[PDB]
């Protein structure tokens, strides 16, 4: 589990997301994992705005933060998916790490800010879903 808490906004993997996020949609997006909703109180994160390859993400199932290399965002095929459909997600970046399902949601920061949240696993590679072309989440 994990969000992205920026502004008014609230980023979290769509096959995590709650009645509540459904009912205060701001967008969603299944080929990507990602919904946004609305909050009431305004968020401690900042989005980075970058091409950045290198950073550091958080693993629930090790209690740990892991400095990562990852690849730009692009259109994978994922195997034995088993919180959603199992075949082909976008704006997706990987890393050689770590990650279980329950992992979804942690944080993926550089220098900037936050770039994605965790979203696949699997053989010892980790996947995160971009955020930083969501360039709507800096305003309104
Ligand atoms: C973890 C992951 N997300 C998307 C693809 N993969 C992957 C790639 C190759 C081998 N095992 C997993
Ligand atoms: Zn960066």
């Amino acid at each position: 589990s994990g969000a992205i808490y920026v502004g008014n906004y609230r980023v979290v993997n769509r096959h995590l997301a709650t009645h509540n996020d459904w009912a205060n949609l701001v967008w969603e997006d299944s080929s990507r994992d990602l919904l946004v909703s609305s909050t009431t109180a305004q968020g401690c994160d900042t989005i980075a705005r970058c091409d950045c390859q290198t950073g550091v993400y958080y693993c629930s199932s090790r209690r740990k933060h892991y400095p990562v290399s990852f690849s730009k965002p692009s259109l994978i095929f994922v195997e034995a998916s088993e919180y959603y459909p199992a075949r082909y997600q976008s704006h997706l970046m990987l890393a050689v790490g770590h990650s279980e399902p329950g992992d979804c949601g942690g944080i993926l920061r550089c220098q900037h800010g936050v770039v994605g949240i965790v979203s696949t696993g699997g053989n010892g590679l980790v996947g995160f879903a971009d955020v930083r072309d969501l360039l709507w989440l800096d305003e309104e």
